[PDB]
C-alpha cells in the first residue's frame, strides 16, 4: 500500500533516517530502481533506502545517473559467470541490470563509437571493493577476447598478473585482509577494429615501511606467510628458513595469521601465476631467495665494539649466500661504509642505531626494487607487438584510510583519494556545465559545493605540507620538531583544513580535514622516509652480486656525486593529465560496515560515503542538465527511420516535433541535440518498433 502525503522519511539519531526535516517517500513503482536519476523524489534518505533495498536482494550495483555505485557484498555471488559475461556484450546500459560488466562493455562501445581512449576510475575507501571490481573489468575483457566471434595466452597472463602482484604488494591491515599497498593503472590495448592487442601495468608507491614494520593489528606482505605456510617444503630448504613467522622479526611485529586467508593455497596460486606469466625457475627462485634473504637480514644482531660490530654472524651468513655476496664484505659495509676521497676511499663509522637503520632501509630497497622488476617482467610478456590503436585504462589505487597511527604513508594515500575525488568533481560539475555553454545551450552555472581545492593546495602547493617536508630534508640540522614547527608556523590559523590534533590512542602531531574526514597525523621520521638514503657501500656489493636478479635490481642506480613526495606529486600529476585525455567511467564503491558482515548495512557509514563522494550532487546534474547528446549527422544516420518526410540540423528539428514526445525533454545545441534523462532510451525503443 501507499500514502502520497503521509509516507515520509524522518531523521533518525542512530540510523541516519528512518521510514515514517520531512522528506517524501518514493512510490512503490520505484522500489529497487536500477537508476536513481529516475526517482521522483531526490534527497539523502531516498538514495540511502534504494541502495539498502537493492543490497537486501544482493543487487550490489545501482546507477546514479551517468555513474555507478557498488556496495561490497562481502560474500561470493553467482553474477560473475562466463555466461553472464557473454550476455552483457553489445548491450546498451538501459537494457541490462546494473553491473561492472556493463561499465566495461559500454567503455568498449564508446571507444569504437567515438574513436577515443576510455578509463574506468574506481573510487572507495579501504576495503570498499576497488580491487575486486578492477579484477572483474579485466576478467570481462579477457573472457570476451578469449571467445572472440608453461606461459599461456595473452588473456590468461592478464588475469594471472594480479595474484602474482597481490602476494608482493598486498597485505592484511585493520580495515582490509587483502589491502592493496600500492596504486595501479592498467591499460588494455585494442586495435582500430576492436581486437584486444596488448596490456600494461604501471604501479605507484609501494608501502616500503610495511616490509620491516607492522602495527598491532596487521600483517606484512602476503608472500612471507605464503612461503612460511610449508605447502612447498622445498622452498624452506632453498631459503634456509624455519616454518614459524615469529622466528623473523621483520615480519612478526603485528599479526601472523588471517582467518579469511589460506596461506597454503595462496602460495600455490602465486606460483602458478608466475608459471603462466612465463617466468623461469631461476626467476622464481631468485625472487624467493631475495624474500628469504630479507627475513635473515632482519634477524642480524649488532653490538658496541660509539661504533657497532656484528653480534654473531649466523643470520648474516644465511642472507649473504641467498644474495650471492660475501658475508664479511656485507658486515664491513654496514658497520664501516666507504666515503670517496678522489680515486681512493676512507670508511666512516656507525653506531648500533645507525647500522640497524641502514639494514632496514636496504631490505626495503631490495623489496621495492624486486616488485618493480616483477611488474616490468609481467609487462614484457603482456607486450604482444600486435597493432594497437586505443586503450581502456583501469585505476585501482590504495583506498582512503585512517588507522590508530597515521604516518607519511597515510598522507600519500589520502592525498591521492582527495585528488581523485577532485577529478570526479571537475569532470562531473565543471566540464559538464562548460559543455552546455560551448553548445549555446540555455543554462546558468550551478555551484554544487564540490571543490576540495583548498585541501589539495594545502598538501601539494608551494609552502604546503609536502613542499615544507622537501625543503626541510635538504637541511642536515633539520629535526622532526623543526618540521612540526614549520608546519604550524605557516598553517595554524591560516589553512582551514590544517587543525591541532584531536587526541591511550597514539600521540598525533596535526589534523587534516580530508574530504572523507579528519585524519590525525604523526610526523615522526617523515624527514627520513622522504629522503630514502641507502648504504651505498652495500649497494655497491649488490651491483657486483653473483645472483643476476640482485645485480640487475641495482644496476640502474644513481650515487651521491629527489624525494618520495616530489616523485609522488610528479606521478600523480602525470596520471591526472593523462586521465584528462580519456572518457572517464566512474564506479563508486561503498563499504557497508566496519565488521566485514555480508548483507549488513551501517546507515551512518554509507551515508557518510555517499555525501563525501558527491552521489546526490552527481545525480542532480544529470537531472537538471542533459546527460545524452547526439551530433545532428549521427542522429539522422540512426533515427531517420521514424519519419522519412538536406541539412542534418533542420531535419532533426522537424523530426522531433512530428513525434509524440515532450518538447521540453530536448534542447538544440550548435552541433548536437541534447536530451534530458530517459528520452534517448525512448527514441532507441521507438527505432525497434519500426525496424
Ligand atoms: N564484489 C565482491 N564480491 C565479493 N566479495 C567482495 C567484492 N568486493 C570486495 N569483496 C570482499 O571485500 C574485500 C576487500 O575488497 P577489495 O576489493 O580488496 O577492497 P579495496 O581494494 O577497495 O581496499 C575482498 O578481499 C573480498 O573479500
Ligand atoms: O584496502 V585498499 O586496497 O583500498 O587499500
Ligand atoms: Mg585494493
Amino acid at each position: 500500500p501507499f500514502d502520497l502525503k503521509k509516507d515520509v522519511f524522518v531523521p533518525d539519531d542512530k540510523q541516519e533516517f528512518v521510514k515514517a526535516q520531512v522528506m517524501q517517500q518514493n512510490p512503490p513503482k520505484f522500489d529497487k530502481i536500477e537508476d536513481m536519476a529516475m526517482l521522483t523524489f531526490l534527497h539523502e534518505p531516498a538514495v540511502l533506502y534504494n541502495l539498502k533495498d537493492r543490497y537486501g536482494s544482493w543487487m550490489i550495483h545501482t546507477y546514479s545517473g551517468l555513474f555507478c555505485v557498488t556496495v561490497n557484498p562481502y560474500k561470493w555471488l553467482p553474477v560473475y559467470t562466463p555466461e553472464v559475461v557473454a550476455a552483457y556484450r553489445g548491450k546498451k546500459r538501459s537494457e541490462a541490470p546494473p553491473h561492472i560488466f556493463s561499465i566495461s562493455d559500454n567503455a568498449y562501445q564508446y571507444m569504437l563509437t567515438d574513436r577515443e581512449n576510455q578509463s574506468i576510475l574506481i573510487t572507495g575507501e579501504s576495503g570498499a571493493g576497488k580491487t575486486v571490481n578492477t579484477k572483474r573489468v579485466i576478467q570481462y575483457f579477457a573472457v570476451i577476447a578469449a571467445i572472440g566471434d608453461g606461459k599461456g595466452t595473452l588473456e590468461d597472463q592478464i588475469i594471472q598478473a594480479n595474484p602474482a602482484l597481490e602476494a608482493f604488494g598486498n597485505a592484511k591491515t585493520v580495515r582490509n585482509d587483502n589491502s592493496s599497498r600500492f596504486g595501479k593503472f592498467i591499460r588494455i590495448h585494442f586495435g582500430a577494429t576492436g581486437k584486444l592487442a596488448s596490456a600494461d601495468i604501471e604501479t605507484y608507491l609501494l608501502e616500503k615501511s610495511r616490509v620491516i614494520f607492522q602495527l598491532k593489528a596487521e600483517r606484512d606482505y602476503h608472500i612471507f606467510y605464503q612461503i612460511l605456510s610449508n605447502k612447498k617444503p622445498e622452498l624452506l630448504d632453498m631459503l634456509l628458513i624455519t616454518n614459524n613467522p615469529y622466528d623473523y622479526a621483520f615480519i612478526s611485529q603485528g599479526e601472523t595469521t588471517v582467518a579469511s586467508i589460506d596461506d597454503a593455497e595462496e602460495l600455490m596460486a602465486t606460483d602458478n601465476a608466475f608459471d603462466v606469466l612465463g617466468f623461469t625457475s631461476e626467476e622464481k627462485n631468485s625472487m624467493y631467495k631475495l624474500t628469504g634473504a630479507i627475513m635473515h637480514f632482519g634477524n642480524m644482531k649488532f653490538k658496541l665494539k660509539e661504533q657497532a660490530e656484528p653480534d654473531g654472524t649466523e643470520e648474516a651468513d644465511k642472507s649473504a649466500y641467498l644474495m650471492g655476496l660475501n658475508s664479511a664484505d656485507l658486515l664491513k659495509g654496514l658497520c664501516h661504509p666507504r666515503v670517496k676521497v678522489g680515486n681512493e676511499y676512507v670508511t666512516k663509522g656507525q653506531n648500533v642505531q645507525q647500522v640497524i637503520y641502514a639494514t632496514g632501509a636496504l631490505a626495503k630497497a631490495v623489496y621495492e626494487r624486486m616488485f618493480n622488476w616483477m611488474v616490468t617482467r609481467i609487462n614484457a610478456t603482456l607486450e604482444t607487438k600486435q597493432p594497437r590503436q586505443y586503450f581502456i585504462g583501469v585505476l585501482d589505487i590504495a583506498g582512503f584510510e585512517i588507522f590508530d597511527f597515521n604516518s607519511f604513508e597515510q598522507l600519500c594515500i589520502n592525498f591521492t583519494n582527495e585528488k581523485l575525488q577532485q577529478f570526479f568533481n571537475h569532470h562531473m560539475f565543471v566540464l559538464e556545465q562548460e559543455e552546455y555553454k560551448k553548445e549555446g545551450i540555455e543554462w546558468t552555472f550551478i555551484d554544487f559545493g564540490m571543490d576540495l581545492q583548498a585541501c589539495i593546495d594545502l598538501i601539494e602547493k608551494p609552502m604546503g605540507i609536502m613542499s615544507i617536508l622537501e625543503e626541510e630534508c635538504m637541511f642536515p640540522k633539520a629535526t622532526d620538531m623543526t618540521f612540526k614547527a614549520k608546519l604550524f608556523d605557516n598553517h595554524l590559523g591560516k589553512s582551514a583544513n590544517f587543525q591541532k590534533p584531536r587526541n591511550g590512542k597514539p600521540e598525533a602531531h596535526f589534523s587534516l580535514i580530508h574530504y572523507a574526514g579528519i585524519v590525525d597525523y604523526n610526523i615522526i621520521g617523515w624527514l627520513q622516509k622522504n629522503k630514502d638514503p641507502l648504504n651505498e657501500t652495500v649497494v655497491g656489493l649488490y651491483q657486483k652480486s653473483s645472483l643476476k636478479l640482485l645485480s640487475t635490481l641495482f644496476a640502474n642506480y644513481a650515487g651521491a656525486d629527489q624525494t618520495v613526495s616530489a616523485l609522488h606529486r610528479e606521478n600523480l600529476n602525470k596520471l591526472m593529465t593523462n586521465l584528462r585525455s580519456t572518457h572517464p567511467h566512474f564506479v563508486r564503491c561503498i563499504i557497508p560496515n566496519e565488521t566485514k558482515s555480508p548483507g549488513v548495512m551501517d546507515n551512518p557509514l554509507v551515508m557518510h560515503q555517499l555525501r563525501c563522494n558527491g552521489v546526490l550532487e552527481g545525480i542532480r546534474i544529470c537531472r537538471k542538465g542533459f546527460p545524452n547528446r547526439i551530433l545532428y549527422g549521427d542522429f539522422r544516420q540512426r533515427y531517420r527511420i521514424l519519419n522519412p518526410a538536406i541539412d542534418s540540423r533542420k531535419g532533426a528539428e522537424k523530426l522531433l516535433s512530428s513525434l509524440d514526445i515532450d518538447h521540453n525533454q530536448y534542447k538544440f545545441g550548435h552541433t548536437k541535440v541534447f536530451f534530458k534523462a530517459g528520452l534517448l532510451g525512448l527514441l532507441e525503443e521507438m527505432r525497434d518498433e519500426r525496424l
